[PDB]
């Protein structure tokens, strides 16, 4: 068992959006990311616009000031950092994307329930059909659900 929040109540900040989308947009698929974890967990997520937030949602672009830079477009799209102070937490989502509300270039919605789940401290299935599979390949996001695999592993986190 990896790293886990020693609490239920944890926040998230947006410290940047990316201009492919509406920031309505934005806020709306990160809070819809939260709420598929919150679902299933004791845990429950706020947005705060200042403060300190547990966890920080950033676009940013190739080398962005940590060790997991990206790659332009394509390759890796996003990645987090598992629970812990400071950057722990954190999820980082590669600018070189186009990131969208639906099917064409790369949805933010699902890519932010894969990298939350990675935030709350899960690390890859080999599910095909669980979020947290290596990769990326939109699936209709009105009929999304976790897979048994991703709710077990969340459930033995938290709860
Ligand atoms: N399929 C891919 O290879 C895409 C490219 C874009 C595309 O095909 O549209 N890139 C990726 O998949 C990279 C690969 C990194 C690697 O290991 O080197 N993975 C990542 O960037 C991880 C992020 C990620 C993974 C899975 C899902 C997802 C979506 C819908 C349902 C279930 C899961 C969302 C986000
Ligand atoms: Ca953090
Ligand atoms: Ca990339
Ligand atoms: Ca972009
Ligand atoms: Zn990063
Ligand atoms: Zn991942």
């Amino acid at each position: 068992m990896g790293p886990v929040w020693r609490k239920h109540y944890i926040t998230y900040r947006i410290n940047n959006y990316t201009p492919d989308m509406n920031r309505e947009d934005v806020d709306y698929a990160i809070r819809k990311a939260f709420q598929v974890w919150s679902n299933v967990t004791p845990l429950k997520f706020s947005k705060i616009n200042t403060g300190m937030a547990d966890i920080l949602v950033v676009f940013a672009r190739g080398a962005h000031g940590d060790d997991h830079a990206f790659d332009g477009k394509g390759g890796i799209l996003a990645h987090a950092f598992g629970p812990g102070s400071g950057i722990g937490g954190d999820a980082h989502f590669d600018e070189d994307e186009f990131w969208t509300t639906h099917s064409g270039g790369t949805n933010l919605f699902l890519t932010a329930v894969h990298e939350i789940g990675h935030s709350l401290g899960l690390g890859h299935s080999s599910d095909p059909k669980a979020v947290m599979f290596p990769t990326y390949k939109y699936v209709d996001i009105n009929t999304f659900r976790l897979s048994a695999d991703d709710i077990r592993g969340i459930q033995s986190l938290y709860g």
